[PDB]
């Protein structure tokens, strides 16, 4: 009040007609000459809508006074005909406006548009003015708040991903008061009596940041003597062209916003934004899918990249039943990251070339089935910015050029990616992607991961474009997720860097708001989990947050045990809330916070409360406002005023199968998990109390150690190991049988069932065991046996007459020979190791040489060891067999994989044997076999794989590409941009080929290098050193300057008598010629790669 008080015109609207819309409870005066709500009436109480005539639209950004023709359809129903002609700039247009109350709800609609100029989506279009592109009722408040009303206050959320800054303003409506002309994404007003929420679905974007996803504009207007605060709608799209061309009709969508006006609804007797954001519930948009979220308890992905094959769609199920029996059942979503094309960054833009390497369709649809009975929903990670030159969507029309007309490079790393236009994308048939993808996989498939997407990388990734992208996902029936904490705000329901809380820091996490967290918290994984380095709002959120972790190959992540403490430490209490809906959210005082930098304020959360249809309460208080306590990062939860958690401990009642639905009383459980040793005492509901009750040990095996109960007085004393699950029922249970690797043809291909009963074992089973890696990864280990120690299984429900590849992880610490064999009943085929003599150094596969995925002494040695067979008519008689000669050393085996593969590598034939040996890589089963990439570049996303020929991009002359991606047939053996290096690109080793002792080989293959000697062909034996190991170089020319195409190498290869010999490609000191090239144009042309084909190694 110590500032001048304003003032404004004054309300005259005596000339005025105005009608009544109502439904029982709420009363709306509209006037008949304009869709404009003058005030709402409810129980006694009112609030007023636009109080100040504003008889303007504004289309295609002109201002234009409609022509306005009223019609009162029914007592709750008014319409407006609103004719908008303005020849100057092109309009001629009418639209229907409908308002309706519904209950405690007002409806604005835009029922019906006719543009009198000609527009035809998906045609050229010569004057984008012709357009009806843009129509805003800015300047109509559809509801607003006086400051002569006791109470009255403005509350509305911006995106904020920074930890230290909260999205919300909290504005006191005043005379006088700051200015205000501000988007937002959420807004309420309120008086002591009513409060009001607004939605739209406008997908209006005032800039990046806390100017995006601000579908509603609020205002101060001075009128008279007072100040208003209006929430309007901002700005809708209609029709949109790109470049001339008009978008798809499925871009427009009708206009529509509403209003809800409640008292109190949380019942502690104050009305505020509270009560305004319980009842928006009923008027706002849904994320498709959200009702997912709250069971989806344990995230992760499963990676595939550069032909590896490393996780196939069948063995993904393996790890689904792993988490099924280690959680009791809790629900799984699984990101696949690598399904398409030759895995992760491989193929993009082809969403239905789903990967062959690792099963392709068949075995996709039968993951998708089968996970539903574990409640484990799949997504698959796509691209809609970047594509290669592989993909069949890869075209000059679609590629994005800078204003000096060159390309907009990607990323350089199996391939150079050029970014593609995204709006050109979308105006010539980007929706016909997905609609191929769920034709091919049918029903099922959860989620459609978009990466990168938001980042600007395919021009505009706004708040259109993204509802857009996000429709035709949802469209297919698919749930849609993004990577960016500030993305799709409207449709997502998972933001992978806010969930995996280690990504970006603290400026770049989930949404910093308790409005829009309140709102929907029970529909997305998009907050602030607790993670308290980043201060703010992740030091302790009462509400936690999703803590993503992963085992199967995402960033070289391995650690299944630290995967399943970090669901229980975090993810099964913040997946509990998300089955009530926030009702109360209480502040505490500010604290003082220092860190990254700088000190600060803080206002942390002191109570949440939430509550569900049935009306049980839960309230999640926190034991302290003291920051420098420990009790400022606790908690104590009840339920119905039973505590549930508190501190580090909690036992929590979980009543939802793995897909969320009820659970029979009887079947009705307990979680305990205490983070800390000791006692803790937990009252139960009745129910229990009169009932026995046991406890479960929960492990990768399901529930072990079996213990019942004393209950005292309905209470139990739980004294348990830390970090440890257990779960508790009223009734003894038992483990189901898993089936584990179904469809696989072997029973429990990698070893996870605690028993070898499915193999016959010939020989001492002592001598054989399953134990586990220095990354807890279960294996067979077979050591210190004086006879062959052999294990044999048949292999199951194989086709007849048909081509397989098997293959079996191997890590060979002994000199005694280790074999897989396979007889057919008509022939038997089989393949040996020696000491295994290459590290492993594929970065997503789980027995990389890194340490804490070692299979034993810090190192893997672990290479797949394949045997190649064809089945006859009868397949009754199939067995697999692994045996190891006598030996006091270990040889590890991990993974039997079993797959139909047409390769025709030994004298022209497909089965293992005799003959020459030729790899044109047309029908490679995975990898870059023979070969095994070295360690160049050391446990990495290998820059070397099967590269996929798409002529004439892919090939010679393409962008002035110097050499060929593919040398002959549809696939070669590709190394990109690893020059000047000093190391072993790749090498053979002798279980995938082997030069026998004392004997002489030809190796010839065809080649292209783009540049000369930066690679060279060498021969060398035993394990690679880079005392550098002996190495026989052989330096290779540039295949280019003088030759149209690839050139012939020959090489003659004796082998050392000690069986070890192998061969392979090797970067040298050599700096490589880029030709006056730089940046993507050098990395694009080839001068840094080498490509092999046609590799051929015959006895002379
Ligand atoms: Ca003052
Ligand atoms: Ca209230
Ligand atoms: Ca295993
Ligand atoms: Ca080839
Ligand atoms: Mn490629």
């Amino acid at each position: 009040s110590h500032m001048e008080k304003e003032t404004g015109p004054e309300v005259d609207d005596s000339k005025v007609t105005y009608d009544t819309i109502q439904s029982k409870v709420l009363k709306a005066v509209i006037d008949q000459a304009f869709p404009r709500v003058k005030e709402y009436s409810l129980n006694g109480h009112t609030l007023p809508g636009q109080v100040q005539q504003f008889n303007q639209v504004f289309i295609n950004n002109h201002r234009i006074t409609p022509e306005v023709t009223y019609k009162k359809i029914n007592e709750t129903t008014a319409e407006y005909l609103m004719k908008l002609r303005d020849d100057a700039h092109l309009i001629n247009a009418e639209m229907t406006v409908r308002l309706q109350v519904v209950d405690n709800q007002l409806h604005f609609d835009v029922t019906k548009i006719v543009n009198h100029n000609q527009v035809t989506p998906g045609q050229k279009i010569d004057d984008e003015s012709k357009l009806l592109s843009s129509i805003s009722f800015l300047g109509n408040a559809l509801v607003s708040v006086s400051s002569d009303q006791t109470g009255a206050k403005f509350d509305g959320a911006t995106m904020s991903n920074n930890t230290h800054v909260s999205g919300d303003d909290h504005i006191d409506v005043t005379n006088p008061m700051k200015d205000l002309a501000k988007g937002y994404m959420y807004g309420f007003v309120s008086t002591d009596k009513l409060a009001a929420g607004v939605w739209s679905n406008s997908q209006n974007s005032y800039g990046g940041g806390s100017n995006d996803w601000t579908r509603l504009t609020a205002y101060k207007e001075t009128v008279g003597n007072a100040n208003y605060v209006g929430i309007h709608s901002s700005e809708w799209q209609w029709e949109k062209a790109y470049k001339g061309i008009v978008f798809p009709e499925y871009t427009k969508e009708l206009p529509s916003a509403k209003v809800v006006i409640t008292e109190d609804a949380n019942a502690d007797k104050n009305v505020d934004w509270q009560d305004g954001a319980i009842a928006y519930r009923s008027i706002m948009n849904n994320p498709q899918g959200w009702e997912k979220v709250k069971d989806i308890t344990a995230y992760r992905i499963a990676m595939n990249f550069g032909s590896q094959a490393q996780n196939p769609f069948l063995m993904t199920l393996d790890g689904i039943k792993k988490i099924n029996l280690h959680t009791d059942g809790l629900g799984q979503g699984v990101l696949l990251k690598g399904y398409g094309s030759e895995g992760h960054d491989s193929g993009h833009l082809n969403y239905a070339d789903i990967g062959k390497r690792i099963g392709g369709v068949e075995d996709f649809k039968t993951l998708i089935e089968k996970a539903k009975k574990y409640g484990a929903h799949l997504g698959i990670h796509v691209n809609a910015s970047e594509t290669y030159p592989e993909s069949k969507y890869f075209n000059e029309k679609i590629l994005r050029k800078n204003p000096d007309g060159s390309y907009s490079y990607g990323w350089n790393w199996l391939d150079q990616g050029i970014n593609i236009d995204a709006a050109y994308d979308l105006a010539h048939g980007r929706l016909a992607r997905w609609e191929d993808l769920k034709k091919k996989l049918g029903d099922g498939l959860d989620f459609i991961y978009v990466d990168v997407w938001g980042n600007g990388q395919s021009g505009d990734n706004g708040a259109w474009a993204t509802h857009v992208l996000a429709k035709e996902i949802n469209k297919q029936g698919w749930r849609f997720a993004i990577e960016w904490g500030h993305g799709g705000e409207y449709d997502s329901t998972f933001h992978h860097w806010a969930a995996d809380l280690t990504y970006g820091g603290y400026t770049n996490k989930g949404i910093n708001s308790a409005i829009t967290r309140f709102i929907r918290n029970h529909q997305k994984d998009a907050w602030v989990g607790d993670y308290r380095s980043y201060g703010g709002a992740a030091n302790y959120p009462l509400l936690g947050g999703y803590s993503m972790k992963d085992f199967e190959g995402w960033q070289g992540r391995s650690d299944y045990n630290g995967y399943v403490t970090n669901l229980f430490a975090h993810d099964v209490m913040t997946k509990y809330f998300q089955h009530f809906t926030v009702s109360k959210w209480e502040n505490g005082t500010p604290v003082t916070m220092t860190d990254n930098g700088s000190t600060y304020k803080w206002t942390p959360e002191m109570r949440v409360e939430l509550v569900d249809a049935d009306n049980n309460k839960v309230v999640v208080t926190r034991k302290s406002n003291d920051v420098n306590s420990p009790q400022y990062r606790e908690r104590t939860v009840t339920l119905n005023g039973r505590v549930i958690q508190d501190g580090s401990a909690y036992l929590t009642p979980w009543n939802w199968d793995a897909n969320g639905k009820k659970l029979s009383t009887d079947k009705e459980k307990m979680y305990y998990f205490n983070t800390q040793a000791g006692a803790t005492t937990w009252t139960l509901p009745s129910d229990w109390a009169k009932s026995k009750v046991y406890l479960y040990k929960l492990t990768d095996q399901g529930k072990t150690e079996e213990q019942e109960l004393t209950v005292k007085d309905g209470k139990i004393t739980l004294d348990l190991l830390a970090n440890q699950p257990y779960v508790l029922y009223r009734s003894k249970q038992t483990n189901p049988e898993m089936s584990w690797s179904e469809g696989m043809h072997i029973y429990d291909q990698g070893f996870n069932s605690g028993t070898l009963k499915h193999w016959t074992i010939s020989g001492d089973a002592s001598k054989a065991e399953i134990v586990k890696s220095q990354g807890a990864n279960d294996m067979l280990r077979i050591q210190g046996n004086k006879e062959k120690v052999s294990l044999t299984q048949k292999l199951t429900g194989l086709k007849p007459n048909t081509k397989y590849a098997v293959y079996v992880g191997v890590d060979n610490r002994s000199n005694a020979k280790a074999s897989i064999t396979v007889n057919t009943g008509e022939k038997e085929v089989t393949t040996y190791t020696n000491k295994s003599l290459a590290l492993n150094y594929v970065k997503a596969y789980a027995h990389n040489t890194r340490r804490n995925n070692a299979t034993v002494d810090d190192t893997s040695y672990f290479q797949n060891m394949y045997a190649f067979f064809t089945t006859g008519a009868d397949v009754s008689n199939v067995t697999l067999t692994l045996s190891r000669e006598a030996g006091d050393e270990a040889t590890y085996f991990d993974e039997i994989r079993t797959f139909e593969n047409n390769s025709s590598m030994y004298g022209d034939k497909h089965d293992t044997g005799k003959g020459t040996f030729k790899q044109d890589f047309e029908n490679v089963a995975q990898g870059i076999f023979p070969f095994v990439v070295g360690g160049v570049e050391g446990v990495e996303d290998n820059r070397t794989h099967l590269s996929e020929k798409h002529d004439p991009y892919t090939q010679r002359g393409w962008n002035g590409k110097k050499v060929d991606d593919v040398i002959e047939g549809n696939w070669s053996l590709k190394t990109n941009g690893l020059v000047s290096r000093r190391n072993l690109v790749y090498q053979t080793i002798p279980q995938n080929f082997r030069f026998e002792a004392g004997k002489t080989y030809r190796v010839t293959f065809e080649y292209e290098a783009g540049s000369d000697n930066t690679y060279a062909f060498v021969v060398g034996k035993g394990e690679f050193q880079s005392q550098a190991s002996n190495l026989e170089m052989h330096e290779l020319p540039n295949t280019w300057t003088d030759s149209k195409k690839a050139k012939k190498a020959t090489f003659l290869v004796t082998g050392a008598e000690t069986g070890d010999t192998w061969v392979g490609i090797y970067s040298t000191g050599n700096a490589s010629n880029t030709r006056g090239d730089s940046g993507g144009n050098a990395n694009f042309r080839g001068y840094n790669d080498f490509m092999m084909d046609n590799l051929q190694i015959e006895e002379i």
